[PDB]
């Protein structure tokens, strides 16, 4: 069975079809250059058949099936785990920010996020995809960079929709009590918005800066984190990357307890290194940080944005 | 991991019966078939660029007629969809002895025929009646048991196919074959068929050969009763020109053939049908042979303009076949 929105049903049907389809096409010894130009396209038109959840006519297109499929194993994700996260239960909405873009979804299990990109972006992914993949080859899938697991284009009512599935920054288990969108840019737009008075506000640079923000990772982990950062922002620099920021999610354990308790009261802490990473445990007082670089796709010119982004983040940690 | 065949047409088939059957595994089995189900269909258009082409065409279309009705016709004939699927996708379907094309799954259990646009239409006209018939016979007929009907397109060329459980068994070999039409003497014999392969002998060939066909007296009854209602059903419609396929399997001969095969692994280097699976077989009154009989062409001098009609062909077909077995 499928979802609510006909597009969410065509998505589940698509990631299911494409992944199964891929289960029969053998894993190559290496990715040829054509694999970064290939794609799969499917046009369905069922008459009086199978329509209790799917549109009678729709199209589904998967960009570079082989390269993302490899990017998946490279990020240690089992295709079938990927498939079930998307087809088991319809993907719930998260919060599609009030600006550039359209929507932000997340699988029922909160593990993967489905961002609806633009035709422009889908073209950017293709330009960068080859280099980015080679980068991922020599990092062993260890980066604060978004780990792209798949990119699709669904069409319903002749309306094309582009999407870019990616493992989320925040964990699928633990809750993000306080969030941030550190751009690192020299003082411009970065503060009080209606957001501050929202469900979960996306505070910016100066908000975080004035809060004398506590981010004690240690001296062992802060090193390893900042060293990733150095090579990422440097990679992006190698290829003109447009205004990207660092996503910051904070999880207060003690607060989590209380919330968890009330839930248990009405009837009457740990991330997972691999299966929900990007997490960072606090040196002392119970907290977990979630940090990773974010809008790699799409006022001074960005090559200089690198050193600034790293220098801003270089001071956060302790 | 399921690779494909030689001809791109056989690869689009395996891809199709695999896609459609999996697709069907998610659409629940109805309490009953609505009238729309006999008018429905599923259509798929594939266009892969530089992807998945070591066995499949980069662009192709696949269409399945009335997915729900055949899927029901399948369980009604006691066939598991996945068993059906694997027979067609596990290993490319080999060619048979086409009288356009005649294929058979690697396991010899299902036969794939290439029908015409006309036939595909005939299937639709009869499909609701035929299905109702199958409902009240418990899948026990000498009539072809249609399991699926498709239309594949490659190089913009449409191809129609009608999958059906075969008359002959997938295990036992047919030593002598026949195509008994029952029609009053005419082309009641085979020309270049007598060639050397497995000849499709005809009425008069069978008639002159003093044909022994001892089915018994308990099975002869059940067969003729089963035949009476089929040819009568076909009559009720308009169907004609159909014949009865007859396959004979000599056990003792089979032994020898089987032995030499075992003998070569020595030098150079249980027995009958399954009522359920091979359900058209008939044991001979004496332990010596197995017969395979079922109606077949259900779709498509002096004075030509004044011949035999549907209602007349019925009684004749049953009367001719009524004497074959004893």
């Amino acid at each position: 069975f499928r979802a609510s929105e006909p597009i969410l049903s065509v998505l589940m049907w698509g990631v299911n079809h494409t992944i199964n389809e891929l289960s029969n096409v053998p894993v190559p010894v290496m990715l040829m250059p054509d694999d970064f130009k290939a794609y799969s396209k499917i046009k369905v038109d069922n008459h009086l058949f199978n329509k209790e959840n799917l549109p009678s006519r729709f199209k589904f297109k998967e960009y570079c099936p082989m390269v993302f499929r490899n990017l998946r194993e490279r990020f240690g994700i089992d295709d079938q785990d990927y498939q079930n996260s998307v087809t088991r239960s319809a993907p719930i909405n998260s919060d599609s920010q009030g600006r550039c873009g359209t929507r932000f979804l997340t699988t029922y299990d909160r593990r993967f996020v489905i961002k609806t990109v633009s035709s422009e972006d889908v073209a950017e992914m293709h330009n960068i995809l080859k280099k980015y993949h080679q980068f991922i080859v020599e990092c062993h899938g260890n980066t604060l960079l978004p780990q792209f697991l798949g990119m699709y284009r669904l069409t319903v009512d002749g309306v094309e929709t582009y999407m870019v599935v990616t493992r989320n920054v925040f964990s699928h288990r633990l809750t993000v009590h306080r969030k941030y969108d550190l751009k690192g840019s020299t003082v411009a737009r970065e503060a009080s918005d209606k957001e501050k008075a929202k469900d979960l506000p996306t505070f910016k640079d100066n908000d975080f800066l004035n809060e004398g923000q506590k981010l004690h990772v240690g001296e062992e982990s802060k090193k390893n984190f900042l060293e990733k950062l150095k090579r990422d922002v440097e990679f992006l620099a190698q290829l003109k990357i447009m205004d990207y920021s660092l996503l910051v999610g904070i999880h207060d354990v003690d607060r989590a307890e209380q919330e968890e308790m009330e839930v248990e009261e009405r009837a009457e802490d740990p991330s997972v290194d691999v299966y929900a990473m990007k997490s960072h445990e606090s040196s002392p007082k119970k907290e977990v940080y979630f940090m990773a670089i974010i809008d790699i796709l799409t006022t001074v010119n960005p090559e200089q944005y690198s050193k600034r982004f790293n220098e801003f983040m270089s001071n956060i940690l302790t």
